[PDB]
């Protein structure tokens, strides 16, 4: 029970994050849909990495219950989809 | 104590995360030295915002020894500015 949610105009910066070097910022996705052991997945309507970058994607999962840090703003949507979500609390 | 120092390829951001728009890329660490508190900014050489963005400053604070996340090989510098530095673990 998570499928698809993206929350927009936010993103909650979880634990352990890094910059995916990918191709076309919306494939990126597939990292998902392959190895089930991430979480948020943050992109624009255009580009991924934050805000601009064409090849890449901001992706970071929460494996402690860590204070989700919230970035505000310049930002476009962030979503975790599949099974993988579940990671979260082990 | 803090000098301007600019590590590259590597990112280390903390706690707080936060984006904003403003032209001139490198012009954008100068926000720091006249609003004090923001600790480390990220930047590259090309567009700066994470990797790419043109027109977008990104920096994130840490105030508490908080566990560092790490960015690599995805060419992201961030810099210490001067005086603000201290805060890194007040």
């Amino acid at each position: 029970f998570c499928h698809s949610s993206f929350y927009h105009d936010t993103d909650f910066l979880g634990e352990e994050l890094d910059i995916v070097a990918a191709k076309s910022h919306e494939a990126c996705q597939k990292l998902c849909t392959n190895a089930v052991r991430c979480q948020f997945f943050t992109y624009t309507p255009a580009q991924a990495s934050c805000n601009e970058g064409k090849g890449k994607c901001y992706l970071k999962l929460s494996s402690n219950g860590s204070p989700t840090k919230i970035l505000h703003g310049r930002g476009g949507i962030s979503g975790y989809t599949l099974r993988l979500c579940k990671m979260d609390n082990e």
